[PDB]
């Protein structure tokens, strides 16, 4: 059963005050034709406009929080709001637009969704908490029919021109006028008591009501990112790579060895207590301190308390050593810590809007991360940048220009000229650390690090 059955039943309360009258015994098949849609008995990869739970979460990336208000309905003016934030009116004659009939509302929306997505995605995924008036204005802005691919390129279809008589995908649409096979879901249909606001502020007080569409459109796509990935939680998800993924993860190990090592080197600790990823294994293999672990699976409600993840009777001296943090996200580091956190409010295509603050990082996997927050790294300072090697200064095997750096912690840098190998390892260095804050990872060490101390470790 990959996708929702037509045939399955829909449950019609939430829609009654927008559709008095409304049938209690409905499916998809009937819903989708009250809304003004025509299937034709066609099996051409759109088997349904809704989709299943499971199809949702695979594309989150193509998730639009979506709710339509009346503003006095065929006879009145519509608010149609987003969790992009836009609010278009459109008439049948926080970004607020005057009243616009939908010949040029639909030109909007086009634009709107072909801008947030063309990075993200391949499709759009309406997210609903469904009443009416939403479903009964798709007619208006959406056109349905046999899957189809880009006039331009090979990509799957998501627009279509009645100019051109052409289909585009995101990236191509410019001067488009309909949505062409959109998805959508109803979170009403999960099982909820109670109105959206009321079950969206029982997990989360950064999105408020200020009473218009794009309010509800927010509170509904988060509120659906809570229950998929804050309380349920599935690392078996794979997802498409759209970015520098694999530079990001690849630098991510890095910065890891490198900070890791030269933590080792300049405060000779006798133990590091590695707290996080079940399967982590060590950083700094030939690194004579003991290792030990402690298994913490990523948080992606709450911080971890450090009073519940260090404190109940391990080497029981956490204080004993260095304490490693390699995303481990915790409410506030102890003073001997090494730590890699993921800032929140990046602005990338990996990183999705989250629930209460926290962000939808999707690399691989989809990891919902807490809220940034400062004070948690209280006891500690911001990692600087450095590049150390202890590797012989021999090239092996790109152009040159002497490298002159501070950070350039070697052997040759000691005796004045930094040798071809370790200027070119510290370039590709310098970039694999840039990769990776841009990317949303931020480094925090305890007070004492100092990089004066690996000078002596070349003797
Ligand atoms: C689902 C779309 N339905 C409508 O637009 N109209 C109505 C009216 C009644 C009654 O049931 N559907
Ligand atoms: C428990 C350590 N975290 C992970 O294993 N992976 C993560 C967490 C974030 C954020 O990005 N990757
Ligand atoms: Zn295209
Ligand atoms: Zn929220
Ligand atoms: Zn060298």
């Amino acid at each position: 059963p990959t996708h929702l059955s037509v045939d399955t039943k829909f449950k019609t309360e939430g829609l009654c005050v927008d559709i008095p009258g409304i049938p209690k015994d409905m499916t998809y098949r009937r819903l989708i034709s009250m809304m003004g849609f025509k299937m034709n008995y066609q099996v051409n990869g759109y088997p349904n406009m809704f989709i299943t739970r499971e199809e949702a979460i695979r594309h989150v990336r193509a998730w639009i929080g979506f709710d339509v208000e009346g503003c006095h309905g065929t006879n009145l003016p519509l608010q149609l709001g987003f969790s992009t934030g836009v609010n278009l009116v459109a008439v049948p004659t926080p970004l607020m637009y005057k009243g616009l009939p939908w010949n040029v509302v639909r030109i909007k929306i086009v634009q709107m969704l072909s801008d947030t997505l063309k990075n993200l995605s391949d499709r759009v995924v309406f997210v609903l908490w469904a009443h009416g008036f939403e479903l009964t204005s798709m007619k208006y802005f959406v056109k349905i029919g046999p899957e189809r691919t880009c006039c331009l390129c090979d990509r799957r279809a998501t627009c279509f021109s009645t100019a051109s008589d052409t289909y585009a995908c995101w990236h191509h649409s410019i001067g488009f006028d309909y949505v062409y096979n959109p998805f959508m879901i109803d979170v009403q249909q999960w099982g909820f008591t109670g109105n959206l606001q009321s079950n969206h502020d029982l997990y989360c007080q950064v999105h408020g009501n200020a009473h218009v569409a794009s309010c509800d459109a927010i509170m509904t796509r988060c509120l659906a990112v809570h229950e998929c990935f804050v309380k349920r939680v599935d690392w078996t998800i794979e997802y498409p790579i759209i970015g520098d993924e694999l530079k990001i993860n690849a630098a991510c190990r890095k910065v890891q060895h490198m900070v890791v090592k030269a933590a080792l080197l300049a405060d000779k600790f006798p133990v590091l207590h590695d707290i996080g990823n079940p399967k982590a294994i060590k950083c700094v293999p030939q690194a004579d301190v003991e290792w030990k672990f402690y298994d913490a699976q990523p948080c992606s409600d709450k911080a971890y308390k450090i009073e519940e993840l260090f404190y109940s009777y391990h080497s029981d001296k956490f204080t004993d050593g260095v304490c490693l943090f390699w995303n481990c996200n915790v409410d506030r580091y102890p003073a001997n810590s090494i730590v890699c956190r993921f800032d929140t409010r990046v602005l990338s295509n990996l990183n999705l809007p989250g629930c209460d603050g926290g962000s939808l990082y999707v690399n691989k996997h989809a990891f919902h991360t807490p809220a940034f927050d400062k004070s948690a790294f209280v006891n500690l300072k911001q990692l600087p940048f450095f590049y150390y090697s202890d590797s012989p200064c021999e090239s092996h095997g790109i152009d040159y220009v002497p490298l002159k750096s501070a950070t350039c912690i070697t052997r040759c840098n000691l005796g004045g000229a930094v040798c071809r190998h370790h200027a070119n390892e510290y370039r590709l260095y310098l970039d694999a650390y840039n990769m990776m804050i841009s990317a949303g990872f931020s480094l925090w060490v305890y007070k004492q690090f100092d990089t004066y101390n690996l000078w002596n470790t070349f003797t």
